[PDB]
DNA sequence: GCCGCATAACTTCGTATAGCATACATTATACGAAGTTATCGCCG
DNA sequence: CGGCGATAACTTCGTATAATGTATGCTATACGAAGTTATGCGGC
């Protein structure tokens, strides 16, 4: 440990700093390698292409997702470059191994996984159910869900939202500007969020964040700083899935329940089935032209084939 | 030439997989390079970045398309790689020249050219013209075209099609499963057309056998249990019919002076775009991944 | 009115996995041409 | 009379140009889990 700690501090003395995810993951990798390499009683710091290859094949016996391994290799080349060692690990052995394990895993026919959608029908059902709720937590949560299903923001960005951002206007319509884009909230959900705001008294200071901690007492306490409890919001999605359905399946699989994506996905598919003009959608999404969108669209019934009819028809 | 044969067989040593197209084009690039390099009396096998520079300058003096010059560069990289030599031609000079000549070529403002469209209206016209025709080879060609405009594929895909592929159903509708795959449907009038072809020809009694097989100047057809690779001949059909609706080609020698294998697919695509409907599901049925090319079929 | 200590909400960590902009690597097309084939023409 | 001439109807080849694909350097995320706080629920 102290070896990697020291080496990473010596790198940090270059005063380059990664993303926190980046640096985290990097250190994790360094741990993993040094531990396996010591287990094989090989020098942990200086790599060897046959030792790296053996490691890689050990990982393949571990059954890891190829992408992971690839990521490992990337990390290693990164370390070389930024250490000033040969950025590429010796490509013949490395690339031949990569090609082998790539093709061998592709031959499994495995898929890049997709989060389950959250439907508009589910949203309407949970609205009908929770609208009866007197619990301010339930009011807040339904308001949050309505906001999400309108705006489809990044979860961290909806967590970022701060009362100085928010404005509302005729009909009770509400508008929120963020770095710089303003999005509009439709009248009924402006009234719902007003109910939340007024009942909680949360964030009377516009510095303060719209959603704030609520104790088991049922008491909100405002915060002048972000709670960042995105894991808690994910727990909300779990709870609501565990309300419309039971607990998660015992398979230990991912995507066994709704996730912060799932609403985004759902509304995207809803717009696709509505068939509204595509560039409109992409502009509203702030979105690069992306076949991801079409992988959404991919999962839809539209296969009418009318041209056979029109050929037979039209006469 | 035999020197080039020896040289390329030598480098072909350390054999590795290619498409036949890829190996053909590789060998053609090697021909061009070896001829040029011998003309320059330079070492044929080892590269030098100043030699690559001079070669590229010569290719620019020939005014070849920058895409093809780049492709040659690519091929050179390839041969280094697979022979075990350094992939990159020394990048800073190479890249700088690349960029500069790229800019200079884009400064020409040239267009991506597009094949001559074909319409339902054209189909109607040619059908009205040829429906009187007794020649079974004409019935063959027309049946072929009516399928193509129903299905709008690669020419290779339609070539593959085998009588075992084909079935027909209620209303006399006919369905064909193709690729790994998709089943497509044939509209009634062209069903009757293709049935006339099949019944008159007697072709492919075994469903192994292909729907279209050779004709003879005798006015005779010979069935084939094997793919005949008609496709170039099918292009000849497209050209012949173009030379029926019009005279000979212009002497400009340009591409897209007449209908091409694209022409039916692109045509029906624009037809649907003018119908203005079903964008994603029709793109699905044609199998395109979303691309600006689709837009420039649609754009007008 | 203090000790016990709970459920709950929340922080942090681990690791297995998913996004994506770009350069340049792999496959196909469009075309003019040479070369085939076997079948009929038909001399006198 | 049946040869070669000529053909239809076809195939293999060489040229130049595009369409198609992906992996690379950097980012963020899904789900379990231990651990944390805390104050309020329970007793006498």
């Amino acid at each position: 440990s102290d070896e990697v700690r020291k080496n990473l501090m010596d790198m940090f003395r270059a005063r380059q700093v990664f993303s926190e995810h980046t640096w985290k993951m990097l250190l994790s990798v360094c741990r993993s390698w040094a531990a396996w390499c010591k287990l094989n009683n090989r020098k942990w710091f200086p790599a060897e292409p046959e030792d790296v290859r053996d490691y890689l094949l050990y990982l393949q016996a571990r059954g890891l997702a190829v992408k992971t391994i690839q990521q490992h290799l990337g990390q290693l080349n990164m370390l070389h470059r930024r250490s000033g060692l040969p950025r590429p690990s010796d490509s013949n052995a490395v690339s031949l191994v990569m090609r082998r394990i790539r093709k061998e895993n592709v031959d499994a026919g495995e898929r890049a996984k997709q989060a389950l959608a959250f439907e508009r029908t589910d949203f309407d059902q949970v609205r009908s159910l929770m609208e009866n709720s007197d619990r301010c937590q339930d009011i807040r949560n339904l308001a949050f869900l309505g906001i999400a299903y309108n705006t489809l923001l990044r979860i961290a960005e909806i967590a970022r939202i701060r009362v100085k951002d928010i404005s509302r206007t005729d009909g009770g319509a509400m508008l929120i500007h963020i770095g710089g884009v303003e999005k509009a909230l439709s009248l009924g959900v402006t009234k719902l969020v007003e109910r939340w705001i007024s009942v909680s008294g949360v964030a009377d200071d516009p510095n303060n964040y719209l959603f704030c901690r609520v104790r088991k007492n049922g008491v909100a306490a405002p915060s002048a700083t972000s709670q960042l409890s995105t894991r808690a919001l994910e727990g909300i999605f779990e709870a609501t899935h565990r309300l419309i359905y039971g607990a998660k399946d015992d398979s230990g699989q991912r995507y066994l329940a709704w996730s912060g994506h799932s609403a985004r996905v759902g509304a995207a598919r809803d717009m696709a089935r509505a068939g509204v003009s595509i560039p409109e959608i992409m502009q509203a999404g702030g979105w690069t032209n992306v076949n991801i969108v079409m992988n959404y669209i991919r999962n839809l019934d539209s296969e009418t084939g009318a041209m056979v009819r029109l050929l037979e028809d039209g006469d």
